[PDB]
DNA sequence: CTGGGGTCCTAGGACCC
DNA sequence: GGGTCCTAGGACCC
């Protein structure tokens, strides 16, 4: 049919909350990122910060060479973790369709909820009070026929605020998109479309899908459906965790064995942990070992196997920082486990 | 000067048809 | 010629 989907995404989310707790935070440059002797990277910055052009995913090395004054936090977890936990209540109050993607972000379908006498609009304009009046974090929304377009619209309007997209604005909208902003088209294959010379919607829309099944296969067909804004995928709020990850980046790197092993003896009670609160008996499926070498290249080793097992981890990495190393050094090692099917 | 937590997709060989 | 598991890797997202 005709849905109403509503893309909720809370503004530079971990950083909102660090401003909230600490006022002195609310107008000095500040960002969630590993410091640079660690060779972190930022995870979000306020809006003071993102002046000077400090973004997520940028190295920390540079984010102070163009911001100097930077104030660096760590991060507090359960204080966005706990944050996030109350937004998702209060989504729960206008629906149960609720596909939560990450801490700060959730996809709401709507089209059965007569809350607000049926207006998506309103809807979003609630929720996003709501959770101010009560958090003290803002939020931004996004109202849309599908999927990609609430979330694409969610950005629109950018900080406190929303942007509504009927299916009549739709195919307008469309011309003007660029492939890059479509959710899952990123930095790589925004470069190689384009080397085709498809930069928007508008330009796939007047290509052939035959070839975009050739030249990209699957990714062709979902490309050639949102240039054309379709996008059936339903809200899913029933998705659930797959694998438990510990990974770390080193200061400088390491080059013996001896080094890697003393690593390995301090992320595996931590995965122990993680996954005991999930699977009290530790009952996986396979288990595995991750290293990066200095040129950046990453391995993987990872097989069946019944039970979070250290040994076999100590073992299994042994393996491979010999036979795959090729007397590099190393920058990350991490352990892996893929939880059963259930 | 390049994190840490994940998801999904691809592809070859193995196994069992 | 199948499907499906197993494994390794890559692009992508927050
Ligand atoms: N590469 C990344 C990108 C994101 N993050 C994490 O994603 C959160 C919000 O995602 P986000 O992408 O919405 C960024 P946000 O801080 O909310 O900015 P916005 O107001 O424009 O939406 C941040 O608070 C980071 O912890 C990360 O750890 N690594
Ligand atoms: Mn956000
Ligand atoms: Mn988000």
């Amino acid at each position: 049919g005709s849905r109403k989907i509503i893309h909720v995404d809370m503004d530079c989310f971990a950083a909102a909350v660090e401003m909230r707790d600490n006022p002195a935070l609310r107008d000095i440059p500040i960002a969630i990122g590993g410091s640079r002797e660690r060779r972190g990277v930022i995870s979000c910055a306020n809006y003071p910060a993102r002046k000077f052009g400090v973004r997520s995913a940028m190295p920390t090395g540079m984010a102070l060479k163009l911001c100097p004054h930077l104030t660096l936090l760590p991060g507090r977890f359960d204080a966005y973790k706990e944050a996030s936990n109350h937004i998702r209540e209060i989504f729960s109050r206008y629906t149960s369709r609720i596909e939560p993607l990450s801490l700060d972000e959730a996809y709401l379908d709507v089209t059965d909820s007569v809350h607000c006498h049926g207006s998506a609009t309103l809807i979003a304009q609630e929720i996003r009070q709501t959770i101010f009046n009560e958090l003290q974090l803002t939020a931004s929304a996004g109202v849309a026929p599908v999927k990609f377009l609430a979330k694409i619209a969610s950005d629109m309007n950018k900080p406190n605020g929303q942007f509504v997209i009927t299916p009549a604005e739709v195919p307008a909208f469309l011309q003007t998109l660029p492939l890059a902003k479509i959710p899952g088209v990123g930095k790589v294959s925004a470069a190689k479309l384009e080397a085709m010379g498809l930069r928007t919607c508008g330009d796939v829309q007047k290509c052939d899908l035959v070839m975009l099944l050739k030249r990209f296969g699957k990714f062709g067909r979902i490309l050639w459906e949102r240039s054309q804004g379709i996008d059936e995928r339903d809200v899913n709020s029933e998705r659930l965790r797959k694998s438990v990850g510990v990974e770390r980046t080193m200061a400088e790197d390491i080059h013996h064995w001896s080094e890697c092993e003393a690593i390995i003896e301090r992320l595996y009670p931590e995965l122990e942990r993680r996954l005991a609160k999930v699977k009290p008996d530790l009952l996986i499926a396979r288990q595995g070992v991750k290293l990066k070498f200095d040129d950046f290249q990453q391995t993987t080793q990872e097989h069946v196997w019944p039970r979070l097992n250290k040994a076999d981890l100590i073992a299994t990495a042994r393996k491979t920082w010999d036979e795959r190393r090729g007397g590099r050094g190393v920058r990350l090692v991490g352990l892996h486990v893929t939880l059963l099917d259930p």
